[PDB]
């Protein structure tokens, strides 16, 4: 359920590896 849950986490684990 963890594993499936960082999807949601991507969104800050990429917005901000791309900062912007």
């Amino acid at each position: 359920g963890l594993f499936g849950a960082i999807a949601g986490f991507i969104e800050n684990a990429w917005e901000g590896m791309i900062d912007g």
